[PDB]
């Protein structure tokens, strides 16, 4: 059931933080939001699921239409190690000759923006907002730096796929993942969401900006207007050395038509859809 959803409860809770780690990112000020009552996917699209999107509708990606995306090197720009790679999509997540046949579980990668609409549209469903999405990365606990606290490996157990070891050289796969794992790996938080940290990066609905305020909210959508749009959760590249996103506050933005090896999506709904029979 890799496309259920868990009701995220109404609620009022701080966004953002006053101790930011990436200034740049617009991490600060904490704000309070009240988010009203809806439901998010347990689970980031897998393969499989985007597969029964692609069969039901012959929906072309845009990495497929312009015939690359980006790859990070280990695996085979805004740093040396992303390489616009030809072929590289959804169904040949490092380029041409790789395969998604052993991986159906995984999430998908290689989804723009536009994509992740076009799925989450035909799944009865919608993007998720910023503020939504974080609320829920949170599972209930309040101004932590992870959705189980603020230890990285609680009781000494991993519970999200990011990097170990020194990048970009080694890779040690302590967690037991070099790249993705299935989306129904690692411990759920409060709310029942898996790798809503880590894994996968994933987009949500809003505009970027970095100038927020400290007024109470309701529901916000972001800025009305932008050239990029807001991912969040940080993936299994992430290390605190070089890029320290696997917090529930980090945040990060691409333009809506790009992609890459790392970033996938989740959906979220007002009310549940209809019953897939
Ligand atoms: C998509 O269609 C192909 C061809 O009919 C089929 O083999 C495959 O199992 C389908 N995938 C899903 C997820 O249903
Ligand atoms: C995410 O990619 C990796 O961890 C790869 C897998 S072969 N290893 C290196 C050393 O980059
Ligand atoms: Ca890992
Ligand atoms: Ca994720
Ligand atoms: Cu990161």
């Amino acid at each position: 059931a890799h496309s259920k959803m868990v009701p995220i409860p109404a609620g009022v809770f701080t966004m953002g933080t006053d101790d930011p780690q990436i200034k740049q990112d617009g991490e600060a000020p904490a704000r309070r939001v009240t988010i009203d009552a809806f439901y998010m996917d347990a689970y980031e699209v897998s393969n499989t699921e985007f597969e029964k999107f692609v069969n039901s509708t012959g929906y072309l990606t845009e990495a497929e239409k312009f015939g690359d995306s980006f790859v990070f090197e280990g695996m085979l720009a805004a740093a040396p190690w992303w390489l616009p790679v030809k072929g590289a999509n959804w169904r040949h997540p490092e380029g041409p000759d790789s395969t998604i046949l052993h991986r159906p579980d995984h999430p998908v990668l290689h989804v723009s923006w536009n994509d992740a609409v076009a799925y989450c549209t035909w799944a009865g469903k919608r993007l998720p907002t910023e503020a939504e999405w974080e609320y829920s990365c949170r599972g209930g606990l309040h101004n932590r730096l992870f959705p189980w606290g603020n230890k990285l490996q609680p009781k000494g157990q991993h519970y999200a796929n990011i990097w170990q070891g020194e990048f970009p050289v080694t890779n040690t796969g302590e967690d037991g993942f070099q790249g993705t794992a299935p989306v129904d790996a690692f411990p759920p938080n409060g709310y029942g969401l898996y790798n809503i940290v880590g894994n996968a990066w994933e987009w949500t609905s809003d505009w970027w900006t970095v100038h927020h305020s400290v007024e109470e909210t309701l529901n916000p959508k972001g800025p009305p207007s932008g050239k990029d749009r807001v991912k969040k959760g940080g993936s299994y590249m992430c290390h605190r050395s070089y890029c320290y996103r696997y917090r529930c506050a980090a945040r990060s933005q691409n333009t809506p038509d790009s992609s890459a090896s790392n970033l996938g999506f989740r959906c979220a709904a007002d009310r549940l859809p209809t019953m897939d029979s």
